[PDB]
């Protein structure tokens, strides 16, 4: 009876196109759960423990939400939750050719349905690597990203 | 803790790429309204009757999906079902700049969220237009639709 | 050393994603000219002096642009008003391939280059078309129409 | 061993990126035959009669090249010419997701391929429509159109 | 008087994506000549041995296809051949934009042309990279490809 | 009073589709400032000052332009010259959506406008990733780049 949401990423790091869509999920769906996978061949800005962290200070309004790590496919954790739906963001650059095939794909071998949304105008172009390059050469991304990631931010400048 | 969603469109005729949505939608939500909405500027081929039949017709196995007609904005019919999502197919020749401006259009008028999903890829060179083209011609799209769409069509030559 | 822009449309009505690319092209030309191109085969809403008289009360905070009337080719009439450039904008829905083919052409046979700028996000999703359509429906797109087109329309309601 | 391709089309009028086209074709299979069908519902420029003449004057230097006049399904009229491909053109503007569509289409309906090839670069921004567009308007398309075409055009405006 | 085709790409592993794709050409063309250009840049799965033996034993149902090494240009191995043509398919995840700019590339340099065709929908989301990605995290792809492949894959886990 | 535009960019080596684009800017504005900025985290094949080299040897023909190098956000670059206008160019295998999203992030952060011009059709397919690929295996691109980088390319040959 109970309905349920994936949302899963690399969020490194959470930006607010990202929030944006896990409100609409959280929105739509008795339960959502934020999966964090950590992909083992790109170094990544923060650590793991970094990611939940700014993940879940983030997302303290959405009481229906939970963050777990994920650490195989993203399918086996879908269903390690007992869902079967994936919630994926649409911003301004998505590759939204891949995200089809990963979607056919996830659908093939798990059966898990993904959902796409867009995201709000004002957070469309924002993205975890262009925040980061900006961020990194001193521009203001503020506005784009919760406060505990501009915390974070302001911090790796020291 | 009730969920829903509203699949819209014109279903002239209802697809099997538009019923392969329907059971995503079925599976995702606590009650689904496939809403029948026309365009009184279009030159449609079965009236908005057959259309209905054909939808109730084609979706007996889904217990929480009903089927009801829409007169004017998408967003009035959401909401006037207690609901506030739209769920939409995405197949190959989808308008997809179309759809994305269509849902932010309805996110800023009524606060309705809208969620893409990508058809099975059996059905995803189906639609309704295409159907009628290549079935007026003397061409074999039964694979392609609910055998309550493909009886009428029959008729519709007879 | 006298710079210049067209700003070619239908604007049936002029939008503020329409006055958004407007004021870019004003901050960047010396001059620039709002044209007003009718495709004699469409059912626009407002007649050709209405349209001039929504841009003209639209663009009082832009000095330096003008409106006026074109009768046949845009390239004849870029040139007429002594310029080579024409600066078109792009949204959620724009057919970029067409803008494309259109740029091509255009300089192909006049010589004259197109430049593409990208609307405000909040602006990304209005068009003439679908604001017409929502209107008319009994939507509100005033947040998305300069206050000379929302008074039109709403007498056109009455 | 015998191969063979039909450029299906309604060629009203043939430009030279349809030629462009045809010369592949004819330069990678051993018969190429031109279909050309016609939009029953269209406000073509052009009778059959005078586009079949346009076709063929336009293709003298092709040996292996015929062209012929379909009725119905472009697969039924490939299929009657002994061939399973259809060989389309690419070009700025070209709606390649319905394309796509059309070409899976008629893979399932008759077993009947589809290969693209993109125009050259000269002939890749003319279309009939727009060089009709531009034409009846005392545009200079003469670079993008065979004399024979050239000829026909500056007789309708005479 | 001989017609022929080359299918050219990485084939790390190669796919039913990829085998489609083949008989297609195949079926087309008097000979198909399936040429691997390995990239000296990209360490891949596969050695260059292993991915001929893989198609090698993928194409066993083609009687006019044959498989070869390329060493430089794609476009000096076609001419190599005494062919003009590539054959290159189409699915859900292509880079096209990448795909059209290096066959205008191939068509400038060496005369080559390129001929693209959509991949079946069953085998239209499998690619090389995300089959090894699924399959290294123990997802089951083996119905998206060869045999052959499936074989091999299966000893890389060991 | 005096307008300006930058054209920003990695040039490694510049093109003639970046040249194309610079006679255009050129043409529309009072002044351009073509500005290198270098990645620091892509090996490139040209250092710095030949980046430089190659970009001034090849727009002598253009008086009003000028070539410097950024070292951090483009528009901290772009502001420095007094501007508040970037010209970017598109071709074959532009990624137009990422393109988008620099030009959404350049316009919040610093209020920079991005113009976008397509190349000539015959520059439209030539990058210099694509030609550094095609020169290093020897091909001949030499009628794709001006002949100032023509001269380095044939003596990295050595
Ligand atoms: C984590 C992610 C969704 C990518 O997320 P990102 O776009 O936020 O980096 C994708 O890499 C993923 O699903 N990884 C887990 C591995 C996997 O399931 N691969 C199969 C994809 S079909
Ligand atoms: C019915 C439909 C969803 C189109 O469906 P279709 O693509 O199945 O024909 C669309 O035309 C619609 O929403 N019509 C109702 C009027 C409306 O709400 N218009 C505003 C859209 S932003
Ligand atoms: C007016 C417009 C720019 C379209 O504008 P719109 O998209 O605002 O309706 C276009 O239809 C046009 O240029 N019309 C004039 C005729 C012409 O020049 N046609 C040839 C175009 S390549
Ligand atoms: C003729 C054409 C190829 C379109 O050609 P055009 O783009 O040159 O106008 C297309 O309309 C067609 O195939 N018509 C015949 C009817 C048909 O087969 N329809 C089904 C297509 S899947
Ligand atoms: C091999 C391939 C077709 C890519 O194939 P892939 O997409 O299967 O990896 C491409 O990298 C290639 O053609 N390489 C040979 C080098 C070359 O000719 N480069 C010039 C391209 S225009
Ligand atoms: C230099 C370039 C325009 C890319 O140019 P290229 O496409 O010619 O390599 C882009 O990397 C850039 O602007 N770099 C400076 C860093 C920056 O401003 N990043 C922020 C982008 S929003
Ligand atoms: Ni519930
Ligand atoms: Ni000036
Ligand atoms: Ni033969």
């Amino acid at each position: 009876h109970m309905t349920g949401a994936v949302c899963p990423g690399s969020f490194d790091p959470v930006t607010l196109g990202h929030v944006d869509i896990f409100e609409r999920a959280a929105a739509q769906f008795d339960e959502v759960v934020v999966a964090i996978l950590v992909n083992p061949a790109k170094t990544g800005m923060f650590d793991l423990d970094e990611r939940i962290a700014m993940v879940k200070e983030s997302t303290t309004h959405l009481p229906n939400l939970r963050v777990q790590v994920g650490h195989g496919l993203v399918v086996d954790f879908v269903r390690s939750c007992g869902m079967t739906a994936i919630v994926k963001g649409l911003r301004t650059g998505t590759d939204f050719e891949y995200e089809l095939q990963m979607a056919q794909m996830n659908k093939h071998i798990a059966g898990v349905d993904t959902f796409f949304v867009a995201t709000a105008p004002r957070y469309s172009f924002v993205s975890s690597s262009l925040a980061k390059e900006v961020a990194m050469l001193g521009g203001d991304v503020s506005e784009l990203l919760p406060e505990p990631v501009n915390r974070r931010l302001r911090d790796r400048l020291n």
